[PDB]
């Protein structure tokens, strides 16, 4: 019994999320993390980023008809992590081959022509360390770009270039 | 049917495509058409557009490990249609709910800030008429934007605005 | 009352059902359909299948003490659908996690060593199309086996194998 | 095959029908529906009703020398619809003025002194809704009795009295 308080995660309730209808679970420990971007507007305050998480969920639930926002976690330029489907529920973010064997994290913004600010990158890397510490991720997890597994520009040229330098990145 | 009975399509061989390994079939007549963009470079000559189709296939086959280019057909700004998986083989373009019940056509380019030239739009609309005439599509088929069924900017703001005016578009 | 109600369902009165005491409602549109079997006798005539629906209700009401037959609808090998709790009332068929978010349809018989006849399968698939058309089910609904959500042999090996081939099945 | 049901029709092969030789087509959308009875034996099980459809076809093909059973659809007291010539092929049921502009549905039995059971009537009304939904019938279609267009007792006094109460009936 080794309890970490590792999570500085904004919970669903705090960003005023609609209730999830999703039921399918991931088998922990998970081996893969897929990094994407939302390609929408960016935010840099907790107030605007909470609104942005709502908007992203609203799009996936109301328009696309999904059970919840597709990503397991979202990352703001405010420096905070927003709880999506979390560590235990299967996401809808990288297609049916990868969705069942991965955690999908998405940076809120468009990173074709912009880098995320250092605090966003810290939030993301720390989130992953927390995942390992809980047993949600494998200690030898592997990070993929969204474009490495699906046909897309995501996670953005600038952000893609960055994640390639990460220790756990695998092409 | 006066032999062919429609369509000026560049065949796989002509654009120098790798052989397809895909086996799964669509049930004709198909009800849905999903319009996307490649989000890559655009071309405006048969020589450059044939190369572009190769590049798109190369990405899907060599990197993503797919059986063939994901789209059923591609549209060039040269005014020609490039044969993808065609009318009969299931595509990999709009996820596992839509892939089995739809034809996916993709315009080669990024149409966020650009409209396709009239000849591209003609090629696409004519391709669809040919589909109905063959019995590949239902006479009352419905056109969706890629963004209407998956979380994405595709098919681009400008092109999305255009397809919304089409007779067969359904929100 | 002039209902534009889809499909040919045998109403409660016609199969001589006891009056329901159930009051709790589902939130439409519903996302999930759970397929089970009764594991009892099969019938292949309207006269015997009406009797079978009575017997199934009798068991759930008199012995198990439930407010009505547990299933929303039952399917006969006669090729007809028997009205259970219907589209709007919560069922008692797949436990307390799934009962409030699903429609439960049950085939009358034991399908471990037997397939339902084609007309039973048609009745069931048509019933579901009717559900979507009324707004009772979501257009992107998902079909689960009873065994996929509870520890059970239901809906039978043979029938389970069949529902796996359905378009809306999700594991 | 190809047709994924609609309102649960027993297909030609399932009732073991001889292959149709008919070639003349109706122009959809059709305006008229003529209701008749076979004036033969009634059946109330899928097994007996499948046999009855065979017998009716056998009479029209072997003795009368027709290309197929004359009716577009037949209705059983088992509660099921039997596929005749279907929605697109011209029937032989109400003479040469009406045959080219109508769908002919026939109840299997003699309804002079007998009413069809409610499930037969439901099957018929549902079949017609399916017709409108497919574009085979006009949304403002009109229902005639066989006796309203030809000199005959068909569709039987009891059944004639009933169809007169229908919303789309026109004298």
């Amino acid at each position: 019994e080794d309890p970490p308080a590792c999570g500085s995660i904004v919970p669903r309730r705090e960003w005023r999320a609609l209730a999830s209808e999703c039921r399918e679970r991931l088998t922990r420990p998970v081996r893969y993390v897929v990094v994407s971007h939302t390609a929408g507007s960016h935010c840099d305050t907790p107030a605007s980023c909470a609104q942005q998480a709502q908007n992203v969920q609203s799009y996936h639930v109301r328009n696309l008809g999904w059970c919840d926002v597709g990503y397991n976690f979202l990352i703001g330029e405010d420096g905070l992590v927003y709880e999506g489907r979390g560590w235990n529920i299967k996401g809808a973010h990288a297609g049916p081959t990868w969705n069942p064997i991965s955690i999908g994290i998405s940076f809120m913004g468009n990173y074709m022509n912009r880098v995320p600010p250092p605090r966003a990158l810290r939030a993301a890397q720390n989130l992953l360390a927390c995942g390992v510490a809980l047993g949600a991720l494998r200690s030898n997890y592997e990070v993929k770009g969204h474009r490495d597994v699906q046909p897309t520009l995501s996670p953005g040229d600038r952000l893609y270039e960055i994640i390639q330098t990460w220790s756990h990145y695998r092409a």
